[PDB]
């Protein structure tokens, strides 16, 4: 009688659907190692069924007005709000992330995308009338067809909604495959959508295998792939999809730089770093941020950070007082502690953290929130991206120096700057090679603004009206008048 | 001294550049077989130089205002217009296309892109200010970096310009590789841009062999690839580019449907079919079009067509009287008259054409423009595309029936409908799965309107403001105000 057993592994054509011949896997609650659900990865028949059901549904959806489609999405967001407590608790069970975070940042933000896209479509989906001096043309923003979304394990509900909302509003159908790690929230989204009046088949969810992603991505009836994941998955998925001439968009992560100048609001800069590395998860902070502090602020910065970091309550993520939950496995705890020692060995200064805590216990696998300072570029810790509560603080003296250093990365997801100086703020943001920058704050992704990266962090944007360019294409109709 | 010998095979960083170590190749005037130029395919050192120079130049160009960038492009267009005679003679030499098409449709259309993008950029390139109740964000449309353009042999100068214009205006640099078949016009585009005040290195042109594409498309400093080509090449370039996480856009052709209903203007429709299969050298038109004619219109349509068609004048493309040039090789000739005999035997009725003309010679290798009626979907002729003056006219009865047959194709570049009826015209065009559609005309591609394909004809658009989306990305800056 498992804690979060869904009715079946998949949700296809308006109801729960099982195939118990698919690779079995379990959803595990990190804190207790308790098994909360037993699932099966899609079989090939489950894949063909999800895509065929999407393809069949889609044409009627595309013929409806934007406003009509928009209304269903708005009703879904409303239901999601009614259900925020259960959806967020389910997210905490599935991810291990603190409820206090989950209840404001995860499903709510997913609801925000359904609500935003549902409201802007009746204007943002308009094309052009183009006068040509006798003749004229018009352009229509038409859906691509059947889209595939591949999710990752960081804020899984938010990821599913951010892909589903612009895809559906634009007139597409979507088959969505959540991460094997976090299979449960996407099914609720699918169920909610039907209760909101979305026709069956328009948003189908199937669990996955190592085999599942490649069957969806190479399928002849799929027009478009959207992926959130790691670079090596992204490269493989982008080559396969493009090789079939499918549209592709992805967000691939990458530690981003946060730069704090002498004249920063210190307490503000500290909250930003803490968000980016500790309480921090979700799309941008999943993997950590590199914090650069200017010399004359180093000392106020470390001391406010030490104090606050040590105030953090570690514990059961289902409890509202917890700031930081345990890690996914003991193997993670290991990995994070060698990393720590690798840093102590390198010569970086330990500000706070470094060990297994007491007393929080039990039964989770915890690491104290930990700070390294006097970190330098060459250091193994600075170089290797990690999942865990560890902050690397690098010193710098000059603006040109840090820009150079901050930019010398493969990735270009995000970055921010703390300065009180007008000129400096806009300059540093202009010089940073990243998709999304913050001035005097960090990690805020309101659905009104575009989200995505540069360079090896992938392409395309989620949120804002701009997301729709990825889920539609222009059809042009030239009208001979004579 | 050869007829059209450039100073050197390549144009890099402001001047003509040779490397005689590269694979030698020749341009040959398709009529006389005369060798007009000797060239070398790029070596790896040419590739690197071309890329490194575009990378160096691009920084400062990005720094300039859209208007300042636009002025250079507008000056380039003006120069192209002054040299229209020489530019178009050269296109005719390099392609075999009649000077009467070439003089209005090729460099003119190219010059149109430079002019159009030069003028609209100081508005079109604006990002957003997004109010957030107290904070705000702004978005900036930033260039991608170094773009690679891969040319095809139909309308070489137009392709070069239609890629360079939006890429340059947006603040990128471009290395452009024309097709081996048509190496010469792209070099004049490059020289002209320099004359217009384009900084050196921003638009470089290198010749290619089998190995050049892969060197370009895999290079670590290239941010984006734009290809005009066939589906086999498109598939390999897309997968390679996308595997390195580069942006990709492509236009891959494909035979498009032209649907002539009962109530149509037959002379107009006939002319559109002729522009679609005979003096058809378009990005749209270089592969042919499947003409569907409704029951009643067949007889009128065929009669008008047969007369007009036999009136076409074949001969030396450099002559202003010529409607139709010879075919590129004698191997083109042999391959197409087999297509002719293939069709005949299949039961397809020959309406006109079918043989080599006398004496439209010499020197050219000529086949009469030919028409088949009574053609069905199962016939070889409807099945295989080709490049040569052969039209297939297929009969149909009902509108639902034609839509299904016109959509029953993996391609989706373009299409047209000829009907006097208002509703049918907008309905058919809405029902067709293509990027660009014409009502009561065909093959018009003014720069003001988007051009590109759907399905396996590719993705992305050229021309209109929409082209700028594929040559820039949104950088989002969130400003915390308080």
């Amino acid at each position: 009688p498992l804690k979060a057993q869904p009715k079946a592994s998949h949700f296809i054509d308006g109801d729960y659907v099982e195939d118990n011949t698919g690779t079995p896997f379990e959803s595990i609650f990190p804190a207790t190692g308790e098994m909360i659900a037993k699932l099966h990865a899609a079989t090939p028949a489950i894949v063909e069924r999800a895509i065929a059901s999407a393809k069949r549904a889609q044409k009627e959806w595309a013929a409806m007005s934007p406003m009509a489609r928009g209304r269903i999405l708005k009703r879904a967001a409303d239901i999601m709000r009614e259900r925020n407590d259960a959806l967020s608790t389910l997210e905490t069970l599935d991810t291990g992330k603190p409820i206090q975070e989950t209840i404001v940042a995860d499903p709510t933000s997913g609801a925000d995308a359904f609500e935003f896209f549902g409201g802007i479509a009746p204007s943002a989906l308009n094309g052009d009338y183009i006068p040509l001096g006798g003749d004229f043309a018009y352009t229509k923003r038409v859906p691509l067809g059947v889209c595939v979304g591949i999710g990752a394990w960081n804020y899984p509900q938010q990821i599913a909604c951010w892909k589903a909302a612009p895809a559906l509003v634009a007139g597409n159908a979507m088959v969505f495959k959540p991460s094997e790690n976090t299979p449960l929230g996407a099914l609720k989204i699918a169920e909610i959508l039907i209760e909101a009046g979305l026709p069956k088949g328009l948003f189908n969810v199937i669990q996955g295998d190592r085999d599942t992603g490649p069957l969806l991505v190479n399928h002849p009836d799929v027009a478009k792939v959207s992926l959130t994941g790691s670079v090596p998955t992204g490269r493989k998925v982008a080559a396969a999809a493009a090789g079939h001439l499918k549209h592709v968009t992805m967000e691939l992560g990458g530690k981003s730089p946060m730069i704090v100048f002498d004249d920063a609001d210190i307490e503000s800069a500290v909250g930003g770093a803490m968000l980016g590395n500790f309480y921090s998860s979700g799309q941008v902070c999943s993997n950590g941020t590199r914090v650069f502090v200017q010399k004359k602020a180093k000392a106020r910065f470390l001391e406010n950070l030490k104090r606050r970091t040590e105030a953090m309550i570690l514990g059961d993520p289902l409890d509202y007082a917890t700031h930081l939950g345990p890690l996914v496995s003991k193997a993670q705890q290991e990995k994070v502690l060698s990393y720590i020692e690798k840093g102590k060995a390198e010569g970086a200064t330990l500000i706070t953290g470094g060990g297994i805590p007491n007393n929080v216990a039990g039964e989770g696998a915890y690491v104290q929130p930990t700070v390294f300072a006097d970190v330098t570029d060459d250091m193994t810790i600075a170089r290797e991206e990690i999942f865990g509560p560890v902050m690397c603080v690098l010193d710098f003296d000059d603006e040109d120096e840090v820009l150079a250093r901050a930019n010398a990365t493969e990735f270009g997801l995000a970055g921010g700057v703390f300065t009180a100086d007008l000129a400096r703020a806009h300059r540093v943001v202009d010089g940073l090679e990243a998709g999304t920058l913050w001035i005097n704050t960090y990690n805020l992704c309101p659905v009104e603004i575009p989200f995505g990266g540069s360079k090896q962090s992938g392409f395309g944007r989620e949120n804002s009206a701009a997301a729709l360019e990825h889920y539609s294409e222009l059809k042009t109709v030239y009208v001979s008048t004579g």
